[PDB]
This record gives C-alpha cells, structure tokens and sequence, in this order.
C-alpha cells in the first residue's frame, strides 16, 4: 500500500494534542460577547469574516499528519453539534479540548483509558439527566425574543425581528433568510400562494399600472399537459363568458393556436382571460398543480390515470379565487375557495411524506409545497453595505434562528455557562465502581467549568475567579460578561436552549473520551 | 527486468525481524482488557479508531523493503486467522513474532532451520490435540453470553444482546450487524421474507402513514417475465376482486399499460392491489421467486419449461400471505401459507446446493435465500453519538459475534492465556527424533507463555511473574487482568472458543516457522 | 480608501486585552450614522446650470472644457437624459 | 524573580501610544512604598526560641533537624554572633 509511519505513546499523544490545542485556540476567541471574529481566506474572492465555530473549525487543516488527526477529530465534534442543534459549536470545541488535555495527563502505565472512558460517559449521563431536571419550557413570547437576542451576539434587532416573525407565523412556522439589498432588515410575510412565472402574452394587461393583469372572483383551469388546439380550449371560455367572470389558464404551456384564440377574444369585445405555464419543472409540477387545484376547488386535466380531459369541463370543475395578480415574471393566487377541511388533510399527507424520506431535493421541493400552501411564510432580508458584512450577520441570524426553534421544543436553561456549573453537585454523589471510572468523573467535574471560564477569559478578567464566586452564590446568580458584574439571569435575560447545551457536551465527550484511549498512531508518509 | 538487491544471513534476519517487531508492537497494545486503541489515518476523511488487530496490521506498510517483508508476512498471519475464525488476531501476531524471534536466535552454522520447522509443527499438532481434549461443549445459554461479553472487551450489554438474538433465531441462525442511528443498541428480529425493492407507482399507499402499503390476508401473483398488457393482468384481478381480498403483483416489471389499469382501479372504486418488481438480478430471481412461490403456495408464471401463463389463473394457483407491508424501497411478506412440509424440502435442496459448490458469490446469494425463508433473521443496530465511535463499537460487536458462532460449534476453553499454559505438560513428553526437532519443541514451549504474559503487561504488572504463579496454581485458576487477582475462570466467566485459540496458534506457527528457514532475501531497488 | 486605511490604522491600535472590538464597531457605525445625518442638513439642492458646470469641472481634475461640454450636453438632453462617452478619433 | 516578571508582563501591556511609562513607574513606586510600610505595621518581633526553630525549619524547605541545629547554634553564640557552615565529612 502506502508507505506509513507509526508513533507510540507520549510522543504521538503530544502531537495530536498540539493539533487539538491549535484548532481550539483558534475557535475559542469567538465565544460569548467580547468574542472576536476570524478572517478566513477564501480561495477565489474576498475573504470570509466569521464568529461561528464550524466555519473556523472546518477551514483549519494542518500540514503535519499527527496534528491534522487532532484537528479532524475536533471538526467532527463541531460538525456533529451543528447538524444536531445549530448553535453551540464553540462550546463543543472547548469542552472537547478540555477532555483531551485532562485525558493526556492521567495516562500512566497502570491506568486503563477505556475504563476512564466508561466513567466519563457515566458522568455525562448523570449531568444531562440533571440539566433536564433544572430545565423549564419556553412559554412567553418575551422568552423567544430573549433567546434570539442572546445567540445573535446581543443584537436586539435580530431578537425583535425573529420574535415578530414567529408571532405572525407560528412557533413552528417557516421562516427563511435571504441576502438582503437594503440597509436595514425587513420582515416580509408572504400570505397566500405564489409561483415564479408570468403571463405568456403582454396583451392580458388590463391594469393601466405597473404591467399587471389583475382580476377578482375568477375561475381557474388547471391543465397538466399543453393546450395545443382550439378544440380543447373553447369549452372552458364558453363557461367563463357565459357566467361573465374572468379566467386564469394554468397549464404546462399554451400553444400558439389556443394562444392566438386567447389574445383575439381579449383584444376585441374584451373577454377576461390570462395564461401562465406551470411552476415546474418535471415530476414536481404534477404534484404542485394538484396542490393548487384542491386549494381552489377543481380538477387537474389530462392527468395520467384520471385523464380529466379539457373537452368536457363544467363550471364547478373550474377553481375559484377571490383576486388574481399576474406580472411579467410571477403569478399570485390569494383566496382560493377550496374546502379547507380537505386541504388540511393534504397538508398532513405532505408532512408525513417528508418525515419518511430525505433526498435534499425531494425534501426541498416538499417544503416548498407546505410553505406555498400553508400559513404564510416569513422571509428576512438582512441589510448591510458590503458583501462580507452581510455574510457575517447572516451567520449570526441563522444561529439565532436555530436557537429559538431548539428552545420551543426543548426547554431553556441558564446561560453564560451557569447551566453546566449548576450540575457539578450532581456529580458529587456518583459512586464510581473502581479507580479508573473515578478518574473519568473527575475529568468531567473539572471540564464543566470551562465554558464560563473561557467567557470571562475573553472578557479580559480572571477566568477561574469568576467561576468560583458564581458557585458560592445562589442558583439564579451568575456572570454577565458584557456588563461585567453578577446578575440574576432570567430577569436579566440570559438563557440558552437545553438542547444546544446537552448536544454540545455529548458530542464533545463522546469523541474526546475515545481519543484519550489511544496508544499508537499510524500515518501515511508525506512523500511530497 | 527490474534491478534487485540481495542480502545474506544475519543482516537480513535482523531487518526482517525489525519489520516483524514494529507491526507486532503496534498491535500488542490492543490485547485483553486494559488494551488501548490505535488511530489510523484514513486518506480521505476522519480517521479510524480500532482495537481489532488486523485493521492495525493491514494498514502498516513500511518504507524499507526488508522490514516490509516482515510486515507483510505478519499481515498474512493476522489475515489468515481472521477469515478462518473472526477473532484472536492479536493472539496470532504476538505468537508469530515470538516464534520468529526465538527462531532467528537458534540459527547457527550447524543448525538445520528446516528440521526446526518440522519440530515446531510436531509441537503445534500435539498442543491443538490437547486443546480438543480439555475442550467442552457450550450447552447453557449463559455460556453464550459470557463468550460474547469477553471478546467484546467486557461490554456486558453486548453479551445480553447477542445471547438474546441467538435464543430467538437459533445458535446457527443469521445475525447481522448494521450502522445504527439511535444512542442505544437494538435487536430487531425480522419475521418472514423481505427483499430490497418497493412499489412501482406511489398510488398504492393505503396507510396514510410513513408511505406504506399495508394488507392482510392477500393473494400473491408471481410472474417471471414482464406483465405488459391489459390482457394478461385482468384474469388475476377478477379473482382478487371476486374473493374480495387484496392482491400483490411480484413480476419482473409491470409495464405502463397493465400499470395504468392497476392505478386506475385503485384510485376509483378502490380495488386493493400493489405491484413490485422481482428481487433480482438475473438467474438468481428465477430461484428466489420460486422460493417465494412455495413459501406462500402458488406458481411462478411464464416459467421456461412449464410456462404457466397468466391468462388461465385460478385462486389455488395464487399464493396467500396473512400480512403484506411495502414501502418506497422494500417489501415484506410475513405469514405465507405454503405447506411447510414442502418448503422444508426446498431448504434441503438449497443446503445441498451449497455443500457442492463454492464461488464466494454463488454461495453468498445461496445463504441469502436460506435465511430469508425460515426462522427470520436478527439485525443489531448499534448506538453511538459520532461516526468514529460507532465504527469502533462495531468492530468489537462483530468480534464478539464471530466468537459466539465459533464457540457453539467447537467448545470453549479457559481464557487469559491459561488455555495454552495448561498445554505445556503435553510438550514435556515428546521425544524428539534428533537435536533440531528438540529445538523446535523448545521454541513453542517458550512461545505458549506469550499470551498470558502480554495481557498482564498491558495491565501494568509483571508479565512472567503472573504466568509462573498461574502454572504453579491448580488447573482452573488463572488471572483476571481487570480485577487484578487470581480466580477460577468458568465460575468467574472468562472463557474463549477453542476454534479461535487453535487457528491463531496454527496460522502463526505455520508462517513463522517458515520465515525462520530463510538465508537470503531479494528485494526490488527502491528507485523513487 | 484613505478613510478605510485610517479606520483600520486607528482600529489596530486600540485593541488591548480589555477592549471589545465589536462594541467599537457599534460606536463607529453610530458615529457614521450621525455624520451622514449632518451632511444632509447642510446639503442644498443644485438648481442653476452653472453649479452643474462647476461639479463637472471639479471632478474632472479642474478641466474647464469638460465642464462646459457636460453642462451643454445636459442642457440639451435633460439633467436625467442619456449622455454616453466614446473613444473619439479627432484631437 | 516571579514578582519581577509579573511587573514586566503587566507593564508591557499598558504601553499604548498615549500611556506614559515613566509616570506608571512613579505609581508603582508609590504602591511599593505604601505596601512595605504596611508590612512593618503588621510585623511583630521574634522573641521566643521556638520561632527561630520555625523560621529555620521553613526556609530550609521544612527540614526540622536544620531548624533545631540553627536554634542551638544561635542560643550558644548570640543572635548576632557568627555562624558559619563548612563541607562536612560525616553522614
Ligand atoms: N451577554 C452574555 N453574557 C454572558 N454570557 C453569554 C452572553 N451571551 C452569550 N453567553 C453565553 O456564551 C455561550 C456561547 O453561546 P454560542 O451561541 O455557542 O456562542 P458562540 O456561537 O460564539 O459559541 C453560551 O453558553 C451563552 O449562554
Ligand atoms: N477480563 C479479562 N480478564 C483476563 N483476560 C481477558 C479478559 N478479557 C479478555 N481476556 C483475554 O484476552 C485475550 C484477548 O482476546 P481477543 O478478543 O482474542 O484479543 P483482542 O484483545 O486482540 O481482541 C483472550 O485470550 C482473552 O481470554
Ligand atoms: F460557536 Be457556537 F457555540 F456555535
Ligand atoms: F485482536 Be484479537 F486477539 F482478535
Ligand atoms: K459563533
Ligand atoms: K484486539
Ligand atoms: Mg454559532
Ligand atoms: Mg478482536
């Protein structure tokens, strides 16, 4: 195979721990308020400027083979925490380093690192069992504003926008962020349905305004395959002209013949019609036109194994909408009279169809169908003056936004690290089975101080001194690292989701306590 | 050809022995409890963290040509043992090195290395003949749990899971392991047959659940070749609708026309049907559909020299299944009413069909058909929080699972090395034919202490001192390297399969005693 | 650019161990907001076509022909018309 | 030596562009004068010969034979007598 190189014992432990210490010293600076940004060279354009502890960890790759082993295994912690919880990746990396460093000391000749691993996990089980006791659910919409405000690096505008967006859509609604263009942030709540496609002929414009076709109380004709001929299109319009209401024609396309018919009857006496193609592109539009149909109340024509044909239509077979707005690039249906009792049954189908599968694209267009159909989604256009700025603030908005959705499902707990510091008394009643498990429990007992300690360190004060005076104090008292003094937390508004605390700890302890059981390291030769 | 380089005598012996020592020092640390893991650089992603002594050996490839020869020949020892027994690969590698080292010492000018080889094999034959005498069959379901607990590095949960899975499937049943997703381990005992293939059209879903088609007391239609036309499919459905039972259609494929009929009758009034292709891929499905046929009781249609055709079907000609479950990627038939007296004759045919042949793939799918059919199969989804952990825990689970399946066929024997230590008195009665054969017997006599000695060493105690105090002790007494004291074994629950002990010894002595007969080494030039 | 360097230089000096650069940033933007709020007060609209001639002459590095040409072109097309420049061939 | 480094380290941090290191020196010596003046208040004279044995025992890295030997040598010569040490030969 490949020529390899092996290193034994203390030498190898040292090199990997150097890789760990570097990648964690690089990410530890971005913690809490008074944390500091990290500029990463992008290989192509202007650089990134982050504070998130995964953009920092996933970038850093080392030359030396042994140091890189340390770095890779810390990337795996920071990555497992990001996907599972969405915030708390710095908290994970510093907890990881503390378990590696404290582990690469107790490895003498008689120590059993594997039993120490078992003790570490005994300690972690008891502590996440204590977090869950002292946790409390998030109830008031002011607690939502607080969690968002905290995880956004103390930017209160972010806290208000996300709380506002979550009050008008539901705590499990669909909020989504975009690269804004203006200077300030904007909350836009799309209400109703819309797809990114405009009218075919610019003769349907009856608005005398900004290039719009605008109707009220219109019919809808939903066709899966093209409307080629005059034959298939004529009966629908006879219905529309007879009842004297406008008509929208949503099909895969309107051929030049049926198109020539539509334009003609529009330009003379003035039948009210308008046409648009389907949302697209392939298999999806087949479901999405079906969604539109039951949203308005009607049938998709030409269907594969129903083949509702256009030649035999009937006025009830057409959908009905209160108002229709169509521009040169997008159409919006607003008030579909669609028998809500049945569209709710539809929503339940699409939500189980996503819980079942995942392909990153079927699940993508899947959520498109919920949002387009469900209670209006909120979108957040972030401001800023330059590009690198927006990408920073956008990393912070998403971490703020992930945090709130992890608090509403799994409760909140004290912040600043005080969440873990308030678990050490749980560890002080463990009775270890042997000497090695006792070593592990002491490893965790020390490590629980690291988060609070690293925030005070970044604040410019003495770390362990702040930690000691917190533990001596009451249960609600701890350190506000921005104001630089001790406060009640919830009254002051410092809280974190319990999910982010427990997953950060658990992914770190899992990975770190296995590194400390190593005795040999085998690396590929660095040929050139 | 290629320019080569030759080395003679003690110089080559030393360099090869240097290669052996390195690869064996790397693996020896992973022995017994208090052994320690080894981190291997993977060329692409996060590294491995193992304790299995073949993953450690097959990785280490050395730069030097001569040391690498030593490494390769130890790799082949470690690999021969793994494929034959599945555990005990560290046990072999330390035995191989010990025979190599003791052999490259007795090689003087007057010694005959090839007669030394003959003496070693006389000693090895005598000792595996002593293992089989002091062997004892495994009878109680608790000895299964102990063998598993021991070879899994003392993880008692693993022992209970493998013992439970082997009570509910049979001691020669089919247990198979998978990458679990949860945090804990799961024992799932599959009932019936299942193949990796789902429904064709996503209109057969009648569950309103995670995208499932779920039937009870259905008919089965087994077709070898495609169901193209409306013609061939109609008579079967007339049967299903008449008897008012659902129908499953397992064919090579369901063409778009018969498919269009199936989808149509499902969506209106609501005939209960569903279609899936055959398991595959080629000649195999011809046997596996026939297996499916007799398991349920019916006939495969379109057969080559029977050509049961679809147009003349009859209700006894259709199979019957109590419960049918089909998802988007897999179908499960559970309770086939198939005249068990005949499915048993099938089992006997397939088992005779494997004893005849071996192709590593014909025998693979052969075993797939057996397991799928009768007693159901168990799967062991392992927990864990990160990937590298799951991969580690999984190497240990398979080593335990191979150990239990190698113990139920060939009995158990003491552990901790005591199995071999209790065989030395056998060697003390050999009467060697000449001086060189005496040297070989003396080589193995020394080598038998290596396993017990290397366990105590990793535990942090004096190796040879423990080995001696064991031999002075009674026959059932030996060393528990976790508790650090002497115990009865079976009462304490330390046992090993006799199969893993003898194959490790035999593959080590086999290869090592041949390396020691070398006098020249020819290597390619290391150009660049 | 000189304003960017000056904020960079003055920023890479005050970074001691107790300083919070992110709050310094917040103050920088508070000051920029207040000062661009003062420019608009002391601003005054451009009304006469001679102020057009002056604005053009200054940003053209004090080339007065450029100012007259741009003022003339903007009188005959409208102040929001379409003026566009090309590689001439003459002198 | 440890006190010196701490003053050097803490001193090579407060040196920004506007700081005056020489005035920082003056404050350091103001603080040092104030603190050695507080030692002399909470000081107390050594009177009993057990406190001699204690001081000697401590500064000898806790070697209690050394403490008693020096107390005996200082009882028999005077507290400002002359004690002198040599390379011994015995155990
Ligand atoms: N203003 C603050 N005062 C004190 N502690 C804080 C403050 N803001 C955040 N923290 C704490 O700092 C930790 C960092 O949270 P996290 O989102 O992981 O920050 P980062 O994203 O920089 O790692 C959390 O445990 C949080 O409770
Ligand atoms: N708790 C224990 N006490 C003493 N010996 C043990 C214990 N567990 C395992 N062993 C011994 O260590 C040896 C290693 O077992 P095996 O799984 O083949 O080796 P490896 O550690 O390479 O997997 C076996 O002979 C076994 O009897
Ligand atoms: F860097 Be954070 F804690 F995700
Ligand atoms: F590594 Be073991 F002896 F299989
Ligand atoms: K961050
Ligand atoms: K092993
Ligand atoms: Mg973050
Ligand atoms: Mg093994």
């Amino acid at each position: 195979g490949s020529a390899k190189d092996v290193k034994f014992g203390a030498d190898a432990r040292a090199l990997m721990l150097q890789g760990v210490d570097l990648l964690a010293d690089a990410v530890a600076v971005t913690m809490g308020p008074k944390g500091r940004t990290v500029i990463i060279e992008q290989s192509w354009g202007s650089p990134k400027v982050t504070k998130d502890g995964v953009t920092v960890a996933k970038s850093i790759d080392l030359k030396d083979k042994y140091k890189n082993i340390g770095a890779k295994l810390v990337q795996d912690v920071a990555n497992n925490t990001n996907e599972e919880a969405g915030d708390g990746t710095t908290t994970a990396t510093v907890l990881a380093r503390s378990i590696a460093k404290e582990g690469f000391e107790k490895i003498s000749k008689g120590a059993n690192p594997v039993e120490i691993r078992r003790g570490v996990m005994l300690a972690v089980d008891a502590v996440i069992a204590e977090l869950k006791k002292q946790s409390k659910p998030v109830t008031t919409p002011e607690e939502i504003a607080q969690v968002a405000t905290i995880s956004a690096n103390g930017d209160k505008e972010i806290g208000n926008i996300i709380s506002d967006a979550m009050k008008k859509v539901g705590r499990k609604g669909v909020i989504t962020v975009k690269d804004g263009k203006t200077l300030n942030d904007e909350l836009e709540i799309i209400e109703g349905m819309k797809f990114d496609r405009g009218y075919i002929s610019p003769y349907f414009i009856n608005t005398s305004k900004g290039q719009k076709c605008e109707f009220q109380d219109a019919y809808v004709l939903l066709s899966e395959k093209k409307i080629s001929s005059i034959q298939s299109i004529v009966p629908a319009l006879e219905i529309a002209n007879a009842h004297r209401k406008p008509l929208v024609i949503i099909a895969e396309d309107v051929d030049g013949e049926a198109l020539s018919t539509l334009v003609l009857n529009r330009l003379k006496v003035g039948l009210q019609v308008v046409a648009v193609k389907a949302p697209g592109f392939g298999d999806n539009r087949k479901n999405q036109l079906k969604d539109m149909a039951i949203a308005t109340g009607g049938a998709v024509f030409g269907e594969e194994g129903l083949t509702l044909n256009l030649e035999d239509v009937q006025p009830h077979d057409l959908g009905k909408v209160g108002e229709v707005i169509v521009t040169k690039d997008d159409a919006m249906l607003l008030k579909g009279k669609g028998d809500k009792a049945q569209i709710e049954k539809r929503i339940q189908e699409i939500i189980e169809q996503l819980d079942v599968t995942t392909s990153e694209y079927e699940k993508e267009k899947l959520n498109e169908r919920l949002a387009k159909l469900s209670d209006g989604v909120a979108v957040l256009k972030v401001g800023g003056t330059s590009d690198v700025e927006v990408n920073e603030k956008k990393d912070r908005v998403t971490d703020a936004l992930n945090a709130t959705r992890a608090a509403v499902e799994e409760g909140i707990v004290l912040g600043g690290g005080c969440a873990l510091l308030r678990c050490i008394p749980a560890l002080d009643s463990l009775t270890p089975a042997n000497e090695d498990q006792k070593i592990g429990i002491e490893i965790i007992k020390r490590t629980l101080k690291i988060p609070a300690m690293t925030i005070a360190k970044n604040a410019g004060v003495e770390g362990s001194l702040i930690v000691e005076k917190i533990m001596q104090s009451s249960s609600e008292v701890g350190y506000d690292a921005m104001a630089g003094d001790f406060v009640n937390m919830v009254e002051k508004g410092i809280i974190d989701p319990t999910k982010v605390v427990r997953t950060a700890l658990l992914d770190a302890a899992g990975v770190a306590s296995l590194l400390t059981t190593a005795e040999v390291v085998v690396t590929e030769i660095p040929k050139e």
